């Protein structure tokens, strides 16, 4: 069943949702980036059929939905998505929201017109498409600016107004996720309603039960992101870190071993095209996993069974959590 | 005629352009802005009928053509353009380039990566509707950041592979173009290929002098901006100054005086929507100026007429002067 999500292609019953990726991105670009150059990508083309191959790899492994956070400042297409979508098989999610890379005409907004924009894209559709939005995607990089304070009560305001999930970038290390939460919380929205992202950037325990205690889901959600090896790397460096995957990895059953198994959210953050960093990021991307999308339920999911975890709770993280957080509450 | 120049409906005789004005906007956004949220205007249709009966009020007060140079971050829609050129019976000529709100997928970029994107929209089309850029836009807001400094080289390498035109955002009171001038320079493009824009928010004619010496073209192109009655107004105050246009418009005149008459281009810095600033910015504007694109000829003109300024000079100026800057050389 009866509960439906929104996806690229349609309705769907949240229970067709099964294996989901909750953080990933067909593109990670810029708006109108991908409609005026798209040879950046090598072409529109190009990038679709390699978006294709991913998720059919994706799909093989097992992966049936992603929720592609990509909001109109990450260039979200959502034309793209619906094209690889049914070209693959694999259910999408868009999003709305915004990333931290909003233009002017965003930035001069006021928390009323950004809840207008994001009612828009859920309850209207995006652009003119009629595609509906599934989640919110906010963002700070540490302290929330003043836009971003705006950013996130509109989101907190969107949800309340559809049921519809909030998820957000954070930078872990700076432990965003709390004052993520306090800007949440004072506009009434639920925890279980937000996912602080990227929280596997950290190791910091102590910062994230204390957000899963309080019940917010964690976004463990850059799964395959290592620099390890590539140390020579400033750019690569500076967004995958030195930790491996298996450490990002051991943070899921760090959690789980603590009684927050129904908290933890599960992704890679990966992509088929890449303009809004470095050039040629998408090609050390796809030599650090050439998995891609098929990543977690490859490596990450046995790792975790070969170190006891039941596969009940793998299915409970892979399937129930996702279903529960994107069914419209 | 024989020259031609490229308008949102295709190709024009140089000779057919007469009366130009070669700084507006049909709109000032952001890039996928009216894509995703037209509804911020209105609608897109009632921003449309707003630009034509604009610009047929432009037209009817002489205006032959205007120089739309709103770039990718601009939110320049250049279908919207050709329609509204189409219904109103003006040319618009498009522009290529980056003002000064360009996202991480441009900021990203090399020069060398910038210089293929800007002749792409030259020389190929922009987006995908075969219409090229006429001009090359580009920005600085005090000294020029890092990423401008590329931006106008790429600049100058595109106009020096295009013969296309070079116009420029300045902060005029810090005399940016200055900087501007050097860094054109060292790419080793003309002066007369070069607007200096937004030169009458200053009376300093030592700087305005020294760039027309040099052969630089001297954009005094906002010429209704004033919030003289609106000083209570912050943002009106911040944006359009405490200068008069009567002020304004003896910039025209004192470089005239000088001997500078064929190094002069006037513009309203016009336009008919605008997202990137505060909302409701439009509205103090068109109380301003009801006239909008018309005010230069109905206003600006005949000023400098009653000021002896003769009419073979004010047709030098506004036809003149344009042709022979548009025109690819
Ligand atoms: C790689 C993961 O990035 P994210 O999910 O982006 C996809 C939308 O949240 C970048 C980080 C820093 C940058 O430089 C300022 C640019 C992009
Ligand atoms: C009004 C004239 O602006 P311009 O020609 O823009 C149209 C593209 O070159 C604004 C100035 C400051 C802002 O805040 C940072 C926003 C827009
Ligand atoms: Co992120
Ligand atoms: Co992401
Ligand atoms: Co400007
Ligand atoms: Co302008």
């Amino acid at each position: 069943t009866g509960d439906l999500i929104n996806t690229v292609r349609g309705p769907i019953p949240v229970s067709e949702a099964g294996f989901t990726l909750t953080h990933e991105h067909i593109c990670g670009s810029s708006a109108g980036f991908l409609r005026a150059w798209p040879e950046f990508f090598g072409s529109r083309k190009a990038l679709a059929e390699k978006a294709v191959r991913g998720l059919r790899h994706a799909r093989s492994a097992g992966v049936q939905t992603i929720v592609d956070v990509s909001t109109f400042d990450i260039g979200r297409d959502v034309r793209l998505l619906a094209e690889v979508s049914r070209a693959a098989d694999v259910h999408i999610v868009a999003a709305t929201g915004l990333w931290f890379d909003p233009p002017l005409s965003m930035r001069m907004r006021s928390v009323e017109e950004l809840t207008q924009f994001f009612l828009r894209e859920i309850q209207h559709g995006i652009e003119d498409t009629g595609i509906r939005a599934g989640i919110i995607k906010v963002a700070t990089t540490g302290k929330a600016t003043p836009f971003q304070e705006l950013v996130l009560k509109a989101a907190a305001r969107a949800s309340l107004a559809t049921g519809v999930p909030v998820t957000t970038h954070t930078s872990a290390s700076q432990r965003d996720g709390e004052q993520q939460a306090a800007i949440f919380e004072s506009e009434g929205l639920s925890p279980s309603r937000v996912c602080i992202g990227h929280s596997d950037d950290t190791d910091d325990l102590s910062y994230l039960t204390g957000l899963a205690a309080r019940g917010y889901l964690v976004g463990l959600d850059r799964m395959p992101f290592s620099a390890i090896g590539l140390e020579g790397n400033a750019s690569a460096l500076a967004l995958f870190g030195t930790r491996s995957w298996q450490t990002r990895a051991l943070l899921i059953k760090a959690l789980i071993d603590r009684g927050y198994k129904d908290r933890i959210l599960v992704s890679h953050d990966w992509l088929f095209g890449f303009s809004s960093y470095v050039t040629n990021i998408m090609d050390v991307m796809d030599r650090i996993n050439p998995d891609g999308m098929a990543f977690v339920p490859l490596r990450v999911i046995p790792f975790l069974r070969e170190k006891g975890v039941p596969p009940e709770t793998l299915a409970g993280v892979t399937v129930a959590n996702p279903a529960r957080f994107l069914s419209p509450t």
